[PDB]
Protein backbone atom coordinates (compact mmCIF):
# COMPACT_ATOMS: atom_id res chain seq x y z
CA UNK A 1 0.00 0.00 0.00
CA UNK A 2 0.93 3.70 -0.28
CA UNK A 3 0.97 5.92 2.84
CA UNK A 4 -0.01 9.52 1.96
CA UNK A 5 0.57 12.43 4.38
CA UNK A 6 -0.94 15.90 3.76
CA UNK A 7 -0.08 19.07 5.70
CA UNK A 8 -1.83 21.84 3.68
CA UNK A 9 -4.10 24.17 5.72
CA UNK A 10 -5.67 25.70 2.54
CA UNK A 11 -8.34 22.98 2.04
CA UNK A 12 -9.87 22.19 -1.40
CA UNK A 13 -7.69 24.92 -3.06
CA UNK A 14 -4.41 23.23 -1.92
CA UNK A 15 -1.67 23.14 -4.58
CA UNK A 16 0.18 20.28 -2.70
CA UNK A 17 -3.02 18.18 -2.48
CA UNK A 18 -3.46 18.63 -6.26
CA UNK A 19 0.16 17.56 -7.01
CA UNK A 20 -0.09 14.64 -4.54
CA UNK A 21 -3.41 13.67 -6.22
CA UNK A 22 -1.49 13.28 -9.53
CA UNK A 23 1.11 11.03 -7.84
CA UNK A 24 -1.67 8.98 -6.17
CA UNK A 25 -3.62 8.62 -9.50
CA UNK A 26 -0.54 6.99 -11.17
CA UNK A 27 0.04 4.83 -8.08
CA UNK A 28 -3.58 3.57 -8.27
CA UNK A 29 -3.20 2.98 -12.05
CA UNK A 30 -0.01 0.79 -12.08
CA UNK A 31 0.87 -0.28 -8.48
CA UNK A 32 0.70 -4.05 -7.65
CA UNK A 33 -1.15 -3.00 -4.43
CA UNK A 34 -3.00 0.21 -5.44
CA UNK A 35 -4.31 0.60 -1.82
CA UNK A 36 -3.71 4.04 -0.19
CA UNK A 37 -3.72 4.92 3.56
CA UNK A 38 -4.00 8.66 4.21
CA UNK A 39 -3.46 11.11 7.10
CA UNK A 40 -4.20 14.86 6.75
CA UNK A 41 -2.36 16.73 9.55
CA UNK A 42 -3.64 20.10 8.21
CA UNK A 43 -7.30 19.09 8.77
CA UNK A 44 -6.65 16.75 11.77
CA UNK A 45 -3.46 18.01 13.46
CA UNK A 46 -1.78 16.13 16.33
CA UNK A 47 -2.25 17.77 19.76
CA UNK A 48 0.42 20.41 20.71
CA UNK A 49 0.85 18.67 24.12
CA UNK A 50 1.48 14.95 23.13
CA UNK A 51 5.19 15.26 22.18
CA UNK A 52 6.35 16.64 25.58
CA UNK A 53 4.27 13.87 27.30
CA UNK A 54 5.88 11.15 25.10
CA UNK A 55 9.41 12.54 25.68
CA UNK A 56 8.92 12.47 29.51
CA UNK A 57 7.64 8.85 29.31
CA UNK A 58 10.33 7.69 26.75
CA UNK A 59 10.99 5.80 32.05
CA UNK A 60 10.01 2.31 33.30
CA UNK A 61 6.46 1.77 31.96
CA UNK A 62 3.66 0.92 34.46
CA UNK A 63 4.72 4.18 36.28
CA UNK A 64 3.80 6.28 33.19
CA UNK A 65 0.82 8.63 33.81
CA UNK A 66 -2.34 8.55 31.63
CA UNK A 67 -1.19 11.41 29.32
CA UNK A 68 2.24 9.69 28.89
CA UNK A 69 0.63 6.31 28.04
CA UNK A 70 -1.74 8.01 25.57
CA UNK A 71 1.19 9.99 24.04
CA UNK A 72 3.39 6.90 23.37
CA UNK A 73 0.37 4.81 22.22
CA UNK A 74 -0.38 7.49 19.58
CA UNK A 75 3.36 7.52 18.56
CA UNK A 76 3.22 3.70 18.10
CA UNK A 77 0.08 3.98 15.94
CA UNK A 78 1.83 6.58 13.69
CA UNK A 79 4.98 4.41 13.25
CA UNK A 80 2.67 1.41 12.51
CA UNK A 81 1.15 3.46 9.58
CA UNK A 82 4.62 4.16 8.07
CA UNK A 83 6.07 0.61 8.55
CA UNK A 84 2.90 -0.90 7.00
CA UNK A 85 3.57 1.04 3.74
CA UNK A 86 5.73 -0.14 0.82
CA UNK A 87 6.02 3.52 -0.33
CA UNK A 88 5.35 7.04 1.00
CA UNK A 89 3.74 10.19 -0.47
CA UNK A 90 4.46 13.27 1.70
CA UNK A 91 3.00 16.74 0.93
CA UNK A 92 4.52 19.81 2.65
CA UNK A 93 3.96 23.41 1.45
CA UNK A 94 6.48 26.12 2.44
CA UNK A 95 4.92 28.27 5.23
CA UNK A 96 6.82 31.27 6.67
CA UNK A 97 10.24 30.15 5.21
CA UNK A 98 10.10 27.02 7.40
CA UNK A 99 8.80 23.55 8.24
CA UNK A 100 5.05 22.93 8.61
CA UNK A 101 4.24 23.10 12.37
CA UNK A 102 2.11 19.96 11.75
CA UNK A 103 4.87 17.99 9.98
CA UNK A 104 7.41 18.85 12.75
CA UNK A 105 4.90 17.72 15.44
CA UNK A 106 4.37 14.41 13.55
CA UNK A 107 8.13 13.69 13.11
CA UNK A 108 8.82 14.71 16.77
CA UNK A 109 6.21 12.22 18.04
CA UNK A 110 7.30 9.43 15.66
CA UNK A 111 10.86 9.70 17.04
CA UNK A 112 9.59 8.97 20.62
CA UNK A 113 8.64 5.40 19.51
CA UNK A 114 11.37 2.81 20.28
CA UNK A 115 11.50 1.63 16.61
CA UNK A 116 12.47 5.21 15.54
CA UNK A 117 14.70 6.11 18.53
CA UNK A 118 18.32 7.40 18.18
CA UNK A 119 20.87 4.57 17.59
CA UNK A 120 18.25 2.30 16.00
CA UNK A 121 18.27 1.23 12.31
CA UNK A 122 15.46 2.95 10.34
CA UNK A 123 12.48 0.60 10.00
CA UNK A 124 11.91 2.41 6.61
CA UNK A 125 15.45 2.07 5.12
CA UNK A 126 15.55 1.60 1.30
CA UNK A 127 11.81 2.31 0.86
CA UNK A 128 10.75 4.83 -1.82
CA UNK A 129 9.10 8.14 -0.93
CA UNK A 130 7.85 11.07 -3.05
CA UNK A 131 7.98 14.49 -1.36
CA UNK A 132 5.62 17.10 -2.85
CA UNK A 133 6.26 20.76 -1.91
CA UNK A 134 5.03 24.16 -3.18
CA UNK A 135 6.22 27.73 -2.74
CA UNK A 136 4.57 31.08 -3.48
CA UNK A 137 7.81 32.50 -4.89
CA UNK A 138 11.03 31.31 -6.63
CA UNK A 139 13.90 30.05 -4.39
CA UNK A 140 16.57 28.53 -6.73
CA UNK A 141 20.22 29.66 -6.93
CA UNK A 142 20.65 33.31 -8.07
CA UNK A 143 17.21 34.32 -6.72
CA UNK A 144 16.67 36.80 -3.83
CA UNK A 145 15.12 33.80 -1.94
CA UNK A 146 18.17 31.48 -2.33
CA UNK A 147 18.54 29.78 1.10
CA UNK A 148 15.16 31.17 2.33
CA UNK A 149 13.47 27.74 2.21
CA UNK A 150 14.61 26.39 5.62
CA UNK A 151 12.15 23.42 5.35
CA UNK A 152 13.40 21.46 2.31
CA UNK A 153 16.87 20.68 3.81
CA UNK A 154 15.34 19.44 7.10
CA UNK A 155 12.81 17.28 5.24
CA UNK A 156 15.65 15.88 3.10
CA UNK A 157 17.62 15.30 6.33
CA UNK A 158 14.88 13.34 8.17
CA UNK A 159 13.44 11.48 5.17
CA UNK A 160 16.74 10.74 3.34
CA UNK A 161 19.58 10.86 5.95
CA UNK A 162 17.78 9.61 9.14
CA UNK A 163 15.04 7.27 7.76
CA UNK A 164 17.20 6.36 4.68
CA UNK A 165 14.25 6.61 2.25
CA UNK A 166 14.96 6.75 -1.52
CA UNK A 167 13.49 10.25 -1.91
CA UNK A 168 12.04 11.82 -5.07
CA UNK A 169 11.15 15.54 -4.67
CA UNK A 170 8.53 17.35 -6.82
CA UNK A 171 8.53 21.09 -6.11
CA UNK A 172 6.04 23.60 -7.59
CA UNK A 173 7.22 27.22 -7.25
CA UNK A 174 5.49 30.54 -8.13
CA UNK A 175 2.05 29.44 -6.74
CA UNK A 176 1.29 33.05 -5.64
CA UNK A 177 1.73 34.37 -9.24
CA UNK A 178 -1.74 35.71 -10.24
CA UNK A 179 -2.45 36.31 -6.49
CA UNK A 180 0.28 38.72 -5.29
CA UNK A 181 0.43 41.59 -7.87
CA UNK A 182 4.18 42.01 -7.03
CA UNK A 183 4.82 38.64 -8.87
CA UNK A 184 3.09 39.63 -12.21
CA UNK A 185 6.44 39.60 -14.12
CA UNK A 186 6.48 35.79 -13.46
CA UNK A 187 3.08 35.04 -15.08
CA UNK A 188 4.38 33.19 -18.21
CA UNK A 189 7.18 31.37 -16.25
CA UNK A 190 4.64 30.28 -13.57
CA UNK A 191 2.37 28.62 -16.17
CA UNK A 192 5.32 26.63 -17.69
CA UNK A 193 6.35 25.55 -14.13
CA UNK A 194 2.77 24.39 -13.36
CA UNK A 195 2.57 22.26 -16.53
CA UNK A 196 6.09 20.84 -16.07
CA UNK A 197 5.60 20.07 -12.32
CA UNK A 198 2.19 18.39 -12.95
CA UNK A 199 3.95 16.01 -15.42
CA UNK A 200 6.77 15.43 -12.88
CA UNK A 201 4.11 14.43 -10.30
CA UNK A 202 2.57 11.92 -12.77
CA UNK A 203 6.11 10.65 -13.60
CA UNK A 204 6.88 10.30 -9.84
CA UNK A 205 3.74 8.17 -9.30
CA UNK A 206 4.57 5.86 -12.23
CA UNK A 207 8.13 5.38 -10.88
CA UNK A 208 6.88 4.80 -7.30
CA UNK A 209 4.44 2.15 -8.61
CA UNK A 210 7.22 0.27 -10.52
CA UNK A 211 9.89 0.35 -7.74
CA UNK A 212 9.38 -3.28 -6.58
CA UNK A 213 9.85 -4.72 -10.11
CA UNK A 214 12.78 -2.33 -10.68
CA UNK A 215 14.43 -3.64 -7.47
CA UNK A 216 13.82 -7.30 -8.44
CA UNK A 217 15.33 -6.58 -11.94
CA UNK A 218 18.63 -5.33 -10.35
CA UNK A 219 21.51 -7.87 -10.35
CA UNK A 220 24.40 -5.53 -9.37
CA UNK A 221 24.81 -5.71 -5.58
CA UNK A 222 28.43 -4.41 -5.26
CA UNK A 223 29.92 -7.82 -4.43
CA UNK A 224 33.75 -7.88 -4.32
CA UNK A 225 35.82 -9.17 -7.34
CA UNK B 1 10.10 45.75 30.03
CA UNK B 2 11.78 42.52 28.80
CA UNK B 3 9.71 39.95 26.87
CA UNK B 4 11.03 36.39 27.53
CA UNK B 5 10.00 33.34 25.46
CA UNK B 6 10.90 29.78 26.51
CA UNK B 7 10.30 26.59 24.42
CA UNK B 8 12.11 23.82 26.38
CA UNK B 9 9.98 20.72 27.12
CA UNK B 10 12.55 19.49 29.76
CA UNK B 11 11.25 21.61 32.71
CA UNK B 12 13.67 22.16 35.67
CA UNK B 13 16.48 20.39 33.73
CA UNK B 14 16.41 22.87 30.77
CA UNK B 15 19.79 24.22 29.58
CA UNK B 16 18.15 26.98 27.48
CA UNK B 17 16.15 28.18 30.56
CA UNK B 18 19.47 28.19 32.51
CA UNK B 19 21.37 30.20 29.81
CA UNK B 20 18.41 32.60 29.39
CA UNK B 21 18.33 32.96 33.22
CA UNK B 22 21.84 34.45 32.93
CA UNK B 23 20.54 37.14 30.53
CA UNK B 24 17.36 37.86 32.60
CA UNK B 25 19.44 38.23 35.85
CA UNK B 26 21.38 41.15 34.25
CA UNK B 27 18.07 42.71 33.10
CA UNK B 28 16.50 42.52 36.60
CA UNK B 29 19.80 43.63 38.28
CA UNK B 30 20.47 46.72 36.11
CA UNK B 31 17.69 47.75 33.66
CA UNK B 32 15.74 50.95 34.57
CA UNK B 33 12.56 48.89 33.91
CA UNK B 34 13.52 45.42 35.28
CA UNK B 35 9.94 44.13 34.68
CA UNK B 36 9.83 40.88 32.67
CA UNK B 37 6.83 39.48 30.72
CA UNK B 38 7.26 35.72 30.15
CA UNK B 39 5.61 33.13 27.91
CA UNK B 40 6.59 29.44 28.19
CA UNK B 41 5.40 27.63 25.02
CA UNK B 42 7.07 24.38 26.22
CA UNK B 43 4.74 24.27 29.29
CA UNK B 44 1.75 26.18 27.79
CA UNK B 45 1.88 25.45 24.04
CA UNK B 46 -0.49 27.24 21.66
CA UNK B 47 -3.23 24.94 20.26
CA UNK B 48 -2.35 22.93 17.08
CA UNK B 49 -5.62 24.30 15.48
CA UNK B 50 -5.33 28.08 16.03
CA UNK B 51 -2.96 28.92 13.09
CA UNK B 52 -5.17 27.28 10.44
CA UNK B 53 -8.20 29.07 11.98
CA UNK B 54 -6.47 32.51 11.79
CA UNK B 55 -5.47 31.91 8.12
CA UNK B 56 -9.03 30.64 7.40
CA UNK B 57 -10.52 33.78 9.09
CA UNK B 58 -8.63 36.00 6.62
CA UNK B 59 -10.76 34.50 3.78
CA UNK B 60 -14.07 35.06 5.66
CA UNK B 61 -16.03 38.34 5.64
CA UNK B 62 -15.46 39.93 9.09
CA UNK B 63 -19.17 40.08 10.04
CA UNK B 64 -19.50 36.36 9.12
CA UNK B 65 -16.50 35.00 11.10
CA UNK B 66 -17.11 32.05 13.47
CA UNK B 67 -15.98 32.34 17.14
CA UNK B 68 -12.94 30.01 16.55
CA UNK B 69 -11.86 32.32 13.63
CA UNK B 70 -12.40 35.59 15.59
CA UNK B 71 -10.64 34.10 18.66
CA UNK B 72 -7.63 32.86 16.59
CA UNK B 73 -7.08 36.41 15.18
CA UNK B 74 -7.57 37.93 18.71
CA UNK B 75 -4.87 35.57 20.14
CA UNK B 76 -2.53 36.51 17.26
CA UNK B 77 -3.02 40.24 18.08
CA UNK B 78 -2.42 39.55 21.80
CA UNK B 79 0.86 37.71 20.99
CA UNK B 80 2.03 40.64 18.80
CA UNK B 81 0.94 43.09 21.58
CA UNK B 82 3.43 41.29 23.96
CA UNK B 83 6.35 41.83 21.49
CA UNK B 84 5.48 45.45 20.59
CA UNK B 85 5.18 46.28 24.36
CA UNK B 86 8.78 45.16 25.14
CA UNK B 87 11.95 47.27 24.87
CA UNK B 88 13.97 44.03 24.46
CA UNK B 89 13.47 40.33 23.62
CA UNK B 90 14.94 37.18 25.14
CA UNK B 91 14.12 34.04 23.08
CA UNK B 92 15.19 30.51 24.14
CA UNK B 93 14.95 27.66 21.60
CA UNK B 94 16.69 24.25 21.91
CA UNK B 95 17.58 22.06 18.89
CA UNK B 96 15.06 19.18 18.67
CA UNK B 97 15.26 16.47 15.98
CA UNK B 98 17.61 18.60 13.82
CA UNK B 99 14.96 21.30 13.37
CA UNK B 100 12.79 24.07 14.75
CA UNK B 101 10.74 23.72 17.97
CA UNK B 102 7.16 22.72 17.00
CA UNK B 103 6.04 25.31 19.61
CA UNK B 104 8.22 28.15 18.31
CA UNK B 105 7.08 27.59 14.68
CA UNK B 106 3.42 27.52 15.83
CA UNK B 107 3.99 30.84 17.68
CA UNK B 108 5.73 32.52 14.69
CA UNK B 109 3.04 31.18 12.26
CA UNK B 110 0.20 32.69 14.40
CA UNK B 111 2.01 36.02 14.94
CA UNK B 112 2.40 36.43 11.17
CA UNK B 113 -1.42 36.24 10.67
CA UNK B 114 -1.66 39.63 12.45
CA UNK B 115 -1.90 42.59 10.02
CA UNK B 116 1.01 44.44 11.71
CA UNK B 117 3.21 41.38 10.79
CA UNK B 118 1.85 41.02 7.21
CA UNK B 119 4.20 40.76 4.21
CA UNK B 120 5.02 44.18 2.65
CA UNK B 121 4.52 45.93 6.04
CA UNK B 122 7.56 47.38 7.94
CA UNK B 123 8.31 45.23 11.04
CA UNK B 124 6.92 46.90 14.21
CA UNK B 125 10.05 45.42 15.95
CA UNK B 126 12.65 46.89 13.57
CA UNK B 127 15.89 47.80 15.42
CA UNK B 128 14.73 46.47 18.83
CA UNK B 129 17.39 44.55 20.77
CA UNK B 130 17.00 40.74 21.06
CA UNK B 131 19.05 37.85 22.38
CA UNK B 132 18.51 34.31 21.04
CA UNK B 133 19.77 31.44 23.30
CA UNK B 134 19.96 27.95 21.77
CA UNK B 135 21.40 24.62 22.96
CA UNK B 136 22.47 21.45 21.11
CA UNK B 137 23.26 18.05 22.62
CA UNK B 138 26.03 17.38 20.06
CA UNK B 139 28.84 19.18 18.15
CA UNK B 140 27.73 20.71 14.82
CA UNK B 141 30.86 22.77 14.15
CA UNK B 142 32.76 23.01 10.82
CA UNK B 143 34.38 19.64 9.91
CA UNK B 144 32.08 17.62 12.29
CA UNK B 145 29.79 14.81 11.04
CA UNK B 146 26.89 17.17 12.09
CA UNK B 147 27.96 20.30 10.15
CA UNK B 148 24.75 21.63 8.47
CA UNK B 149 22.53 19.30 10.59
CA UNK B 150 21.04 22.19 12.65
CA UNK B 151 18.24 23.33 10.32
CA UNK B 152 16.71 25.50 13.10
CA UNK B 153 19.35 28.25 13.65
CA UNK B 154 19.24 29.56 10.04
CA UNK B 155 15.43 29.83 10.18
CA UNK B 156 15.40 31.57 13.58
CA UNK B 157 18.01 34.10 12.28
CA UNK B 158 15.87 34.54 9.13
CA UNK B 159 12.65 35.45 11.02
CA UNK B 160 14.21 37.36 13.95
CA UNK B 161 16.93 39.14 11.91
CA UNK B 162 15.90 39.31 8.21
CA UNK B 163 12.06 39.52 8.51
CA UNK B 164 11.53 41.28 11.91
CA UNK B 165 14.79 43.35 11.64
CA UNK B 166 15.77 42.78 15.34
CA UNK B 167 19.31 43.77 16.48
CA UNK B 168 19.96 40.07 17.23
CA UNK B 169 22.72 38.57 19.44
CA UNK B 170 22.88 34.74 19.34
CA UNK B 171 24.30 32.55 22.17
CA UNK B 172 24.64 28.86 21.14
CA UNK B 173 25.66 26.20 23.69
CA UNK B 174 26.70 22.88 22.10
CA UNK B 175 27.66 19.52 23.70
CA UNK B 176 24.82 19.65 26.32
CA UNK B 177 24.54 15.76 26.19
CA UNK B 178 28.17 15.32 27.31
CA UNK B 179 27.77 13.61 30.73
CA UNK B 180 24.52 11.85 29.60
CA UNK B 181 25.23 10.21 26.21
CA UNK B 182 28.31 7.96 26.63
CA UNK B 183 29.36 8.24 22.93
CA UNK B 184 30.23 11.98 23.64
CA UNK B 185 32.64 11.17 26.56
CA UNK B 186 35.63 12.23 24.38
CA UNK B 187 34.28 15.84 24.43
CA UNK B 188 34.31 16.39 28.23
CA UNK B 189 37.05 19.06 28.17
CA UNK B 190 35.56 20.87 25.14
CA UNK B 191 32.04 20.80 26.62
CA UNK B 192 33.22 22.53 29.83
CA UNK B 193 35.04 25.20 27.78
CA UNK B 194 31.85 25.73 25.72
CA UNK B 195 29.80 26.06 28.94
CA UNK B 196 32.15 28.70 30.43
CA UNK B 197 32.39 30.71 27.17
CA UNK B 198 28.59 30.55 26.46
CA UNK B 199 27.64 31.45 30.07
CA UNK B 200 29.87 34.58 29.74
CA UNK B 201 28.38 35.45 26.32
CA UNK B 202 24.87 35.24 27.94
CA UNK B 203 25.93 37.46 30.87
CA UNK B 204 27.53 39.98 28.44
CA UNK B 205 24.42 39.92 26.17
CA UNK B 206 22.28 40.55 29.31
CA UNK B 207 24.55 43.50 30.33
CA UNK B 208 24.13 45.00 26.81
CA UNK B 209 20.29 44.60 26.75
CA UNK B 210 20.03 46.28 30.19
CA UNK B 211 22.55 49.15 29.55
C1 LIG C 1 0.55 31.27 6.10
C2 LIG C 1 1.29 31.16 4.78
C3 LIG C 1 2.65 31.31 4.74
C4 LIG C 1 3.36 31.22 3.53
N1 LIG C 1 4.71 31.38 3.56
C5 LIG C 1 5.35 31.27 2.41
C6 LIG C 1 6.73 31.41 2.40
O1 LIG C 1 7.37 31.60 3.42
N2 LIG C 1 7.38 31.29 1.19
C7 LIG C 1 6.69 31.07 0.02
O2 LIG C 1 7.35 31.02 -1.08
N3 LIG C 1 5.38 30.93 0.00
C8 LIG C 1 4.72 31.02 1.15
N4 LIG C 1 3.38 30.85 1.16
C9 LIG C 1 2.70 30.51 -0.10
C10 LIG C 1 2.48 29.03 -0.15
O3 LIG C 1 3.71 28.33 -0.05
C11 LIG C 1 1.79 28.60 -1.44
O4 LIG C 1 0.47 29.18 -1.46
C12 LIG C 1 1.72 27.08 -1.51
O5 LIG C 1 1.20 26.72 -2.80
C13 LIG C 1 0.85 26.49 -0.44
O6 LIG C 1 0.60 25.09 -0.68
P1 LIG C 1 -0.88 24.52 -0.36
O7 LIG C 1 -0.86 23.03 -0.62
O8 LIG C 1 -1.21 24.89 1.06
O9 LIG C 1 -1.82 25.26 -1.42
P2 LIG C 1 -1.92 26.64 -2.37
O10 LIG C 1 -0.91 26.71 -3.44
O11 LIG C 1 -1.92 27.92 -1.58
O12 LIG C 1 -3.38 26.46 -3.04
C14 LIG C 1 -4.25 27.59 -3.15
C15 LIG C 1 -4.01 28.26 -4.48
O13 LIG C 1 -4.38 29.65 -4.33
C16 LIG C 1 -3.25 30.35 -3.82
N5 LIG C 1 -3.68 30.92 -2.53
C17 LIG C 1 -4.94 31.36 -2.24
N6 LIG C 1 -5.05 31.81 -1.01
C18 LIG C 1 -3.77 31.67 -0.49
C19 LIG C 1 -3.22 31.98 0.76
N7 LIG C 1 -3.92 32.51 1.75
N8 LIG C 1 -1.90 31.73 0.95
C20 LIG C 1 -1.21 31.19 -0.05
N9 LIG C 1 -1.62 30.85 -1.26
C21 LIG C 1 -2.92 31.13 -1.42
C22 LIG C 1 -2.08 29.35 -3.80
O14 LIG C 1 -0.74 29.75 -3.98
C23 LIG C 1 -2.54 28.40 -4.91
O15 LIG C 1 -2.35 28.92 -6.22
C24 LIG C 1 2.66 30.94 2.34
C25 LIG C 1 1.28 30.76 2.42
C26 LIG C 1 0.60 30.85 3.61
C27 LIG C 1 -0.89 30.64 3.63
C1 LIG D 1 13.21 15.21 21.77
C2 LIG D 1 14.65 15.66 21.73
C3 LIG D 1 15.30 15.79 20.52
C4 LIG D 1 16.62 16.27 20.44
N1 LIG D 1 17.21 16.40 19.20
C5 LIG D 1 18.44 16.84 19.16
C6 LIG D 1 19.08 16.98 17.92
O1 LIG D 1 18.52 16.73 16.85
N2 LIG D 1 20.38 17.44 17.92
C7 LIG D 1 21.06 17.70 19.09
O2 LIG D 1 22.22 18.07 19.00
N3 LIG D 1 20.48 17.60 20.27
C8 LIG D 1 19.23 17.16 20.32
N4 LIG D 1 18.60 17.04 21.53
C9 LIG D 1 19.32 17.45 22.75
C10 LIG D 1 18.98 18.88 23.09
O3 LIG D 1 19.27 19.73 21.99
C11 LIG D 1 19.79 19.35 24.30
O4 LIG D 1 19.52 18.48 25.36
C12 LIG D 1 19.44 20.78 24.66
O5 LIG D 1 20.25 21.18 25.77
C13 LIG D 1 17.97 20.95 24.99
O6 LIG D 1 17.74 22.23 25.63
P1 LIG D 1 16.69 22.31 26.82
O7 LIG D 1 16.52 23.78 27.11
O8 LIG D 1 15.43 21.61 26.38
O9 LIG D 1 17.38 21.56 28.08
P2 LIG D 1 18.55 20.41 28.27
O10 LIG D 1 19.90 20.93 27.92
O11 LIG D 1 18.18 19.17 27.53
O12 LIG D 1 18.51 20.10 29.85
C14 LIG D 1 18.67 18.73 30.29
C15 LIG D 1 20.12 18.47 30.58
O13 LIG D 1 20.34 17.04 30.58
C16 LIG D 1 20.54 16.62 29.24
N5 LIG D 1 19.44 15.67 28.95
C17 LIG D 1 19.04 14.63 29.76
N6 LIG D 1 18.02 13.97 29.27
C18 LIG D 1 17.76 14.59 28.05
C19 LIG D 1 16.81 14.34 27.05
N7 LIG D 1 15.90 13.38 27.11
N8 LIG D 1 16.83 15.15 25.96
C20 LIG D 1 17.74 16.13 25.90
N9 LIG D 1 18.68 16.46 26.79
C21 LIG D 1 18.63 15.64 27.85
C22 LIG D 1 20.67 17.91 28.41
O14 LIG D 1 21.57 17.89 27.31
C23 LIG D 1 21.10 18.90 29.49
O15 LIG D 1 22.45 18.75 29.90
C24 LIG D 1 17.30 16.58 21.63
C25 LIG D 1 16.62 16.46 22.85
C26 LIG D 1 15.30 16.02 22.91
C27 LIG D 1 14.59 15.92 24.23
Amino acid sequence: SLFRLDTSILGTRSSTIALADLVEREWRATAPDPSVVRRHLGEDPLPATVWAAAVAAQVPPARRAPEEREALSLAAALVDELVAAEALLLAAPLYNFGVSQHLKTWVDLLLTDPRMAAGTESPLAGRPAVLVTARGGAYGPGTPREGWDHAIGWMRRIFGDVWKLELTVVERELTLVGIDPALDRFKELAERVRVTTEEQARAAGRRLAAREGAFLALEHHHHHH
